[PDB]
């Protein structure tokens, strides 16, 4: 198709390997670009771990609101929000926040601790029907991304069904999936990938994602003015270690499926 060849124009441009999957809830249509390749998800998978959560607080009452020591030993990489509270507490809601948000990767070793470890986001994913999604790591080398290793990765067409289904679908609760959403459509850093594609207009909740190899992705649900939700997964990753981020590239693919679809 039209949107199929400016993808793959898209990629032979980008110096990298470009992952796409879009779901446009009106008619159910899906158009993958690489959509079966498995890609390092790197930050994205926070989005699984705070929903993970979210359904356990589905069962345990006023377990968001509980306090979690955040110790010197829990510090990691890039911390804006828990290295704020080190010797003091966060709730997991505010954990859920701070990854999801600011993308946190200190809060996110809270939550995927929270679940028994990575095996935990892993069972969630499975219990909510996405057999390929695999969280393996923590925190700091969740930030790696080495080509070819299948570690942390999914992919796009497995992410955009699981991301429709935690946020338009029936995956979590009613109350649990207004938080999600709610938490998504905060994002804070998003501003230069799927959002820069798209008029100012739509609504958007996103989770980027970073990590070594240049790898670059955002995942999003939009809700367009005058036709229904879409859902919109971009990937992308690179063949030098020390590649640059192209949140640009994620942008670009982005205002092909707004302008062609």
């Amino acid at each position: 198709s039209a949107v199929q060849q400016k993808l793959a124009a898209l990629e032979k441009s980008s110096g990298g390997r470009l992952g796409v999957a879009l779901i446009d809830t009106a008619d159910n249509t899906q158009v993958l670009y690489r959509g079966d390749e498995r890609f390092p998800m790197c930050s994205t998978s926070k989005v699984m771990a705070a929903a993970a959560v979210l359904k356990q607080s589905e069962t345990q009452k006023q377990l968001l609101n509980q306090p979690v020591e955040i110790k010197p030993a829990d510090l990691v990489n890039y911390n804006p929000i828990a290295e704020k509270h080190v010797n003091g507490t966060m709730t997991l809601a505010e954990l859920s926040a701070a990854a999801l948000q600011y993308s946190d990767n200190t809060a996110m070793n809270k939550l995927i601790a929270q679940l028994g470890g990575p095996g935990g986001v892993t069972a969630f994913a499975r219990a909510i029907g996405d057999e390929t999604f695999r969280l393996d790591r923590t925190y700091p080398t969740l930030g790696t991304a080495i080509p070819g290793d299948p570690r942390d990765t999914t992919t796009p067409r497995a992410m955009a069904q699981t991301l429709r289904q935690l946020t338009l679908g029936h995956a979590l609760g009613e109350t649990q999936r207004a938080q999600l959403v709610t938490w998504l459509k905060g994002n804070t850093t998003g501003a230069a990938s799927i959002r820069a594609g798209l008029p100012t207009s739509w609504t958007v909740g996103d989770k980027t994602g970073s990590g070594d190899y240049g790898t670059t992705n955002d995942i999003a649900v939009i809700w367009p003015q005058g036709r229904a939700p879409l859902v919109l997964v971009t990937y992308f990753t690179q063949p030098q270690q020390n590649a640059e981020s192209r949140r640009d590239v994620l942008a670009s693919a982005a205002r092909i499926i707004a302008e062609g679809l």
